[PDB]
């Protein structure tokens, strides 16, 4: 909408106190002018249709409990648009500023979130399994990272190329929770995972195997469930790129770690260069490898330790 730019206040899913860029005309809307084309959040008031609403508020502070998943979506794709643009000098989710439009309350005791193909949509959760997801950082990185991959690689949503899409999502998900330094992990969803339980999350990229998934190729779903496994084999996309970035040794194979800026800059840059739609696992350990040859130099130690790590998943 049009008016001017303002700065409300409010709590997050988590109970913390955050300020956020919000717009006055005689509302005050959950409208960012401050980042692109604008960042806009609305209230599907639990029910299915999107977007719902345009999230309005009489007094620019957001303290109701119902407030607090449209505080965190706002403020986390705000963090977000700003890991794209410091790190990597991309501009949104096309490159070109787009709008980014966020719904809140979608459905009754949803237990998940998705992009749609022109939005990102969060459920509340069951109070049980979840709570609302937009309280978890990684979660909504994740969710816009969806974005960004429609807009380059494309990356088709079933089998090997599926995990693919996922694990890029998870990989600059874990980034940007970085990025933002409040208790990074190499874990996801687990500030909105199972309330009750402490010190679990949905899954693991330094340990996929903790919660099921495999960390290894030949250990990989093979199945129709899940688009092929999507959520399944993206842990041996994670686990390759966990040992980029931290190092280790995987069965038996030794893994020199480069950092997380560089394992950020080397999937970036594959991503928007050189992956497509269909590409494989295999073809992303080629991605991978001609990225750090690009940034770092064929005889690099970066272009040695993706290969390793991609060796020691499995991954030819
Ligand atoms: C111009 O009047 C309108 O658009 C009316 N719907 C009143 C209204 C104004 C601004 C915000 C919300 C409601
Ligand atoms: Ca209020
Ligand atoms: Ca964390
Ligand atoms: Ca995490
Ligand atoms: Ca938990
Ligand atoms: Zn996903």
């Amino acid at each position: 909408i049009t008016g001017t730019s303002t700065v409300g206040v409010g709590r997050g899913v988590l109970g913390d106190q955050k300020n956020i860029n919000t717009t006055y005309s005689t509302y005050y809307y959950l409208q960012d002018n401050t980042r692109g084309n604008g960042i806009f959040t609305y209230d599907a008031k639990y029910r299915t249709t999107l977007p719902g609403s345009l999230w309005a508020d009489a007094d620019n502070q957001f303290f109701a409990s119902y407030d607090a998943p449209a505080v965190d979506a706002h403020y986390y794709a705000g963090v977000t648009y700003d890991y794209y643009k410091n790190v990597h000098n991309r501009l949104s989710y096309d490159g070109n500023n787009a709008a980014i439009r966020s719904s809140v309350h979608y459905s009754q005791g949803y237990n998940n979130a998705f992009w749609n193909g022109s939005q990102m949509v969060y459920g509340d959760g069951d109070g049980q399994t979840f709570i609302p997801l937009s309280g978890g950082i990684d979660v909504v990185a994740h969710e816009l990272t969806h974005a960004v991959t429609d807009y380059t690689a494309g990356l088709i949503y079933q089998n090997e190329s599926g995990a693919i899409n996922e694990a890029i999502s998870d990989i600059f998900g874990t980034l940007v929770e970085f990025y933002a330094n409040k208790n990074p992990d190499w874990e996801i969803g687990e500030d909105v995972y199972t309330p009750g339980i402490s010190g679990d999350s949905l899954r693991s990229m330094s340990d996929p195997a903790k919660y099921g998934d495999p960390d290894h190729y030949s250990k990989r779903y093979t199945g129709t469930q899940d688009n092929g496994g999507v959520h399944i084999n993206s842990g041996i996309i994670n686990k390759a790129a966990y040992l980029i970035s931290q190092g280790g040794t995987h069965y038996g194979v030794s893994v020199v770690g480069i950092g997380r800026d560089k394992l950020g800059k080397i999937f970036y840059r594959a991503l928007t260069q050189y992956l497509t739609p269909t590409s494989n696992f295999s073809q992303l350990r080629a991605a991978a490898v001609q990225s750090a040859t690009d940034l770092y130099g064929s005889t690099s130690q970066e272009v040695a330790s993706v290969k390793q790590a991609f060796d020691a998943v499995g991954v030819k």
